[PDB]
């Protein structure tokens, strides 16, 4: 049920040394004061109380820890997880339309299509992508009460042939929440709270390296100033407008063997 | 009731790149993985459920702010608060004994004499020294409820000419709290928890810039390898032993104008 991992005392000890050493340097750099320390022990206690570990860390950090798998990957971009991902949303076939309200529907829907391949372009059997994303007010469903418990949110089952046709929402920009000790942070040094539009997926196969991810949409406010240093510009859709007025796109994931 | 500072927008700014900076770039050298990221966040969130910010800040962080803090300085060396100090400790005369237990009356007496000066070292009218430290078990009232809530604890009224004679017990070496995430983070890379043996003081006097300061004992055990880098060469003590068996020891204050 707890986190693990395999870091020996002695890997440990030296990402240890070098994390406390820079913190320390950069506290003699700029004079950091009593005054500012006692400021940054309370504000460290109110992110704890607020519950916005994961919110502070999938901000600020992430974007590092993913920069060290992309290394690894020869395959589709990856992005952050951000904290929002939940396991287990229920499957749907290939060609679908994910779970959504009244009032989800009156947004300019979003057709997303694409192929599930390898390394070498070959489209895989087997393949899943589980896809989340915003509303249009920038909620996310188990993380506002109001929503059904899988509002935008599936696990698409792709064909024989690796291929999905996922029709959802168009997303929206959205700020993070900023009622707590996060928003504080940001309020205090003149920045700004916002994330780009985006779709969220982790796509597998069997026996493939699976990828999560996130693709943003050309243009959109925010692409270029992400508060969570998330975007890249390999992962930018350019949707076309049909005659019905929908968006289109298509877009195919390319997975690492495991 | 909340502490504050004035730090501008554009200080904070600068403070807080370089900092995350720095973070995200240890993350990029060590190669640290989604595993290992998985541990910290649940680590971080563990600090803050076991009410341990000041412990943890003090131990690894807060050397770094006394450091800053004594180039401004003239006067006798500053070290670390640390996390267990109280305000109005109740008042004793110039030559007086701390409050102790029975317990504490067994251990060998520490008898501490000086002066407090000015940077010229003239003696000082309305000085008080302010005392705490650690029982033979450890432990600091207030902090520990099975003892008195002064044990231990004392505001020193200075004398017409600065001085002062206080008896107390000789500090012992004694182990941070372990049982939480900071003696599971000591513990996963090999360290030990463990602080020389020492007194806590801050000294004053009308318009003079008070000191917080630490003391500690020639050849006792741990000064070499503090867990809280707090040890300076020019705050090691020297008691001689008497015929009646207590150590004894002078040490004169020094301290800068407001
Ligand atoms: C002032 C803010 C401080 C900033 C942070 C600086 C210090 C960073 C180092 C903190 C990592 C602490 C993790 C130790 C937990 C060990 C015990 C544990 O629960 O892990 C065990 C798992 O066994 C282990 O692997 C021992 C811990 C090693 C994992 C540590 C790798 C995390 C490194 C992340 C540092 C990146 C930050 C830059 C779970 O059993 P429950
Ligand atoms: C992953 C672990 C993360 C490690 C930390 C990296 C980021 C470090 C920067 C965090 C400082 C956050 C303090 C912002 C709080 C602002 C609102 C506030 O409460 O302060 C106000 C006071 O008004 C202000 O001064 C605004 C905040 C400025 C003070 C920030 C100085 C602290 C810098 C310490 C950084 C040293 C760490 C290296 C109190 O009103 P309540
Ligand atoms: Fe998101
Ligand atoms: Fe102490």
């Amino acid at each position: 049920e707890r986190a693990t991992a395999d870091t020996s005392p002695e890997r440990l000890a030296a990402i240890a040394k070098d994390a406390l050493g820079a913190l320390n340097d950069v506290i003699l750099k700029h004079g950091v004061t009593y005054p500012e320390y006692r400021v940054f022990k309370q504000w460290l206690i109110d992110v704890g109380e607020g519950g916005e570990w994961p919110l502070f860390l999938d901000v600020f950090i992430e974007h590092s820890v993913e920069e060290v798998l992309a290394r690894s990957r020869k395959g589709t971009m990856g992005s952050i997880e951000g904290p929002y991902y939940i396991e287990n949303s229920p499957e749907l076939p290939s060609k679908c339309t994910l779970p959504m309200r009244e009032e989800d529907e009156k947004i300019t829907p979003l057709v997303f299509s694409g192929q599930v391949t390898d390394l070498d372009g070959n489209g895989l059997a087997g393949a899943k992508v589980e896809l989340w994303h915003a509303d249009n007010d920038g909620y996310y469903s188990q993380f506002a009460p109001h929503l059904p418990e899988w509002n935008l949110r599936g696990t698409i089952i792709a064909d024989e042939e690796g291929r999905y046709e996922i029709t959802t929402i168009q997303p929206a920009p959205y700020q993070i929440p900023t009622d707590g000790p996060t928003g504080q942070f940001i309020e205090a040094q003149n920045g700004h709270p916002w994330r780009p539009a985006h779709l969220h997926l982790i796509v597998s196969a069997p026996g493939k390296e699976s990828v999560t991810t996130q693709l943003y949409f050309k243009g959109g406010e925010w692409i270029d100033s992400d508060v969570a240093s998330a975007t890249k510009p390999e992962l930018i859709l350019d949707p076309k407008t049909g005659d019905d007025g929908k968006n289109y796109v298509t877009y195919n994931f390319v997975l690492d063997p495991a």
